[PDB]
């Protein structure tokens, strides 16, 4: 028979240095871990074919890596696909094909209780023309540009959790941020972490999800779509969401 | 030059009875009207090329029509998309290719308020062995037998919104339901309509969302993912979906 094998499916995941139960490195093969992970592990085993595959890091790991970047990289064919908290985005959906959502997503505002009363939504905080936080790497400052008119000087990447609170604390007039924006799913995390001094203030102002980016016409991204209805009719995406995520704590 | 021309886009439009206003027929042209039309053709005027096209009403008019049957008149070459209020099932997606979702979507128990000591949710309903009320030619009749183990002489169709009130109303035990299962798209409208008897009892128990059905490897399903997300970005989703649907009432 012919010796030459195939090549296996080229997953590249995003080193992620906060909210690292979405997605992070495992020091313990495959070398990847998270809720993300578990989903799209749960929906190869859907599928009705095999699907050797490997993952790939991207990132230094000293910051969270730039998403768009990462899905460039599935457009450029350096990986197959992207797998992650990878929000299903306009630019991004002109080259990739995402599945259908395994969760839902949306931006939101983050701000002191305190501050409630002069912060309390996005359109207050746009017209505040105060500093905004944000993660590093995600598409939400480019957004915050391009759909909400923010001048591009007052948004603010912050590294992790422990800076993302300091900003908060700090404030506005002491070298931190009004608010951060940022989207609900990691929000939950940092409210579970932050002690009741912050609240969401507002509405949920845009809805997304998050998908799993494959290359255009990629038949995988038809059969996962299958697979990711299957888990979430069979109550897994639910368990799988229970096993890495708990949003309850002390303060209540 | 050469004299034939291309054909028209086909869309397959469902001829609702109940919850017109999310679609239905229209006595003047196009022929079609309500919330997913004007979201279809918003998202079409996006494209960066012309799409001729026309409406195609499906079903008697009598009853809703068979939602997976719409469906299959797609898979068939009948119609080149189904364009409605069409849920993103499992099995649906095997045949054709949705675009991303331009509304979320789940289901949702209701019962009367008296009955909520007793049907509490959709377990509670399950075990309770008695009937459950559903619209004509929804998936969620083949969801309650296959995913939630409902012997399927306990599922009562049901036509309009004068025959969901009425089965609420004479109950289990007087030739009615325990509670109706539907999409919450649609028990908001119910809920504004029915005078504050009837509540949603127990967590949205599934999780989805209504796109457009285009045929396999059909380049206009891409194309109208990227539009409707920027509908979405431009806040145009929200505009249209205030221009259809209000769930203000008088008992608040
Ligand atoms: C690195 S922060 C979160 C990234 C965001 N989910 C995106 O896809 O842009
Ligand atoms: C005719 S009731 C509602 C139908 C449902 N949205 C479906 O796609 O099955
Ligand atoms: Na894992
Ligand atoms: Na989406
Ligand atoms: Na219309
Ligand atoms: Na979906």
């Amino acid at each position: 028979g012919s010796a030459m094998g195939s090549k296996p499916l080229r997953i590249g995941v995003p080193n992620r240095v906060s909210y690292t139960d979405y997605v992070s490195k495992d020091k313990n093969p495959p070398g990847v871990r998270g809720y993300c992970i578990d989903v799209f592990e749960a929906a190869i085993e859907l599928l009705p074919y095999p699907v050797p595959r490997t993952y790939i890091l991207y990132g230094d790991g000293k910051r969270n890596p730039s998403y768009d970047n990462l899905v460039n990289e599935v457009v450029a064919d350096n990986f197959d696909v992207a797998v992650g908290d990878i929000t299903i985005v306009t630019n991004r959906t002109r080259y990739v094909d995402f599945t259908q959502p395994f969760i839902e997503s949306g931006l939101v505002v983050v701000a002191p209780v305190k501050e409630a009363g002069t912060i309390e939504g996005i359109d207050s905080l746009v017209t505040s023309n105060e500093p905004i936080g944000v993660q590093d790497g995600t598409f939400a400052r480019n957004y915050l540009i391009n759909e909400l008119n923010i001048l591009p000087s007052r948004i603010v990447p912050l590294k992790d959790e422990e800076q993302y609170l300091s900003a908060l604390q700090r404030g506005p007039n002491a070298g931190g941020v009004a608010a951060i924006v940022d989207e609900l799913p990691y929000i939950e995390v940092l409210l579970t972490n932050s002690n009741c001094k912050f609240r969401t203030v507002g509405q949920e102002f845009t809805r997304t999800g998050w998908g799993f980016a494959f290359q255009r016409d990629s038949p995988l991204a038809v059969d996962m779509s299958t697979a990711i209805l299957q888990l979430s009719e069979e109550g897994e995406l639910e368990k799988i969401h229970r096993k890495w995520l708990n949003y309850k704590h002390e303060c209540s």
